[PDB]
């Protein structure tokens, strides 16, 4: 296929208790029977699959200091700066599912573009850290 | 110096009308006298200085989609993923000044670490885009 | 095509002695008549093609401090961190050809994910280098 | 300070039972008293500290696919390609402590430089994936 | 489609004065009726579209310290180092349109490869900045 | 030290015939006695030192497609986008020594910032490649 690993289908996963447990938890957690490809590739290693899902579930689900949409927008900006194409798609879809409006999307993009610009400029100028930033 | 350009000080900026216009605008906009070093470096090219500041005002300052703190936390996240040291400092400072609490900072860091990991894993596996995402 | 440069075929390469010399050496070295696309794009500039191949041959082939499989796993991790999609494919194939097991692959992935995480966290925290790391 | 978070010292960690549990576990695991600064930064968020340490133990410590040194050299390579200065230092130190010799270090650097170059060249040419790799 | 945003067509754009103004300026500036996809995705947010185009027009068009071809080659090298696949294509096409020869292209590639190599080596070695570089 | 390898000084290089050959060649090539620290780090692996220098001479030095300054400015741009601090310094210095003026430096920075922004925006939107670019 196009991944460097096999993408496991539901039929195979039902024969793999460790993997089925994780996939059913994803579905129960997300409120949808759709589980996206990232998980189907991680499924080749049950231990990694569970470590990754447990993190995602802890960080991105439940009460916390930031609302779920805000968390997805941060995830989307990070995915972009890391130039992960799949991640740009999945987290844009997830942001939309968590209520991201066109207006909000446009602003997220604007920030990602501006930040990339100023980051590059700072790096080219080798701006030293202001001493005011270093006070305890 | 330590930068690859000179960092213009206030004394020099006094006699540079196009540049003082921006520094005045920055100070008038942030309510403070302190202008950080990025701007002092950009000041070598008054046009680029103006363009950069205009973008920052439009995107970052005022009524808009997202609150100022949310914008700043997205800005911090980008700065980290792009590996810019100065920028991590500057935008951690900005987010705090815009009211980022310890609790919020901890969750931003957790999201940044987690996204770094999944991004890396997806890239290694070369996961193709779900047809669902394309409809 | 899809590359920003032409991909040279065997028929054309046989008319180009400088390029044919390199391609035949790749085949002799690798023990296979298959030469992958990277080389076919580099072939547009014979000098660059030979500089690149000579490096690859020196670093990745022959006795050295690390075994060939270990070298490919490092190459694969680097390719990933540099987000080169083609390189993720080619070096996963090369790692497999050099004996990488499913278990080993899963561990390489695990390290790449964990390292990306801790690298990001360190960068966000701007952790200063421990003085113990700086002793001569 | 120089970090964007405080680096908890042993005195503070003494009275932080969830955090001392991890520092004790780290020390008990590495056989040494020295815990590097990354952990002291992570200690501000005891949960993230625990999660990060659990991953490191599972992936990096003990019987597994690859020897500990090989794991460390892959970790070093990633850290370099991601451009993390602290991490280059920390994992060069770890690899040496796990027995990386001058000769091995030189070859890792050579591979890292070479991969950087070919990755860059492939990206510029936008080489499509061979159909062979997809069967 | 394949973008995470809609790509606006000419028919729709003619109903959107703000967006049509920008697109016609691109065409007038570039001397061609072809406007590439980046602009059609930015078109979902007129304000961002105009901010981006105004920058591009100011920096990349008109008299300045560097000739237009040189500007495109720098843009292409940056795009590559940022691993933006679309940008590698568009700026290679733009460089060619501004007169880039095969010989020049090969040299740009050579520099991009070499720089990526030395940058990686310096980073792995953590080479400290020579004091000679720090004199005012 | 501050580097993860030792930086060989001229005294050590005196008695290292393969390495002095390169340092002599570098100095003979640049017309100057000053050899920057990158080479002193590479000198730990004489073979890698030689390979790296051979590439630099072939690509960067002499008659070729592009003038030496243009090559250096492309090299600077790459170094910035790859986020290498030392390299930003070294290649800003090289470009100046090869005649980069304030005006040229300002435009390089402007291009680097602009490309960073559009690259980021294209990646976020996942713009597909125009069929025009593929004919
Ligand atoms: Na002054
Ligand atoms: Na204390
Ligand atoms: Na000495």
């Amino acid at each position: 296929g196009m991944a460097t690993v096999r993408l496991l289908d539901d039929a195979e996963i039902s024969t793999l208790p460790e993997v089925k447990a994780v996939f059913d938890d994803i579905r129960a957690t997300r409120g949808s029977d759709f589980v996206n490809n990232i998980w189907r590739g991680l499924a080749n290693d049950p231990a990694l699959l569970k470590r990754t899902w447990e993190q995602v579930k802890t960080v991105m689900v439940g009460e916390g200091a930031l609302d779920p949409l805000t968390r997805e927008m941060i995830y989307l900006a990070v995915s972009t700066a890391n130039s992960c194409s799949y991640c740009a798609h999945s987290h844009t879809a997830a942001a939309r599912a968590k209520g991201m409006t066109p207006a909000q999307h446009a602003e997220v993009l604007a920030i990602i573009g501006l930040a990339a610009q100023t980051n590059a400029l700072v790096t080219a100028m080798q701006i030293p850290v202001d001493e005011a930033f270093l006070v305890d």
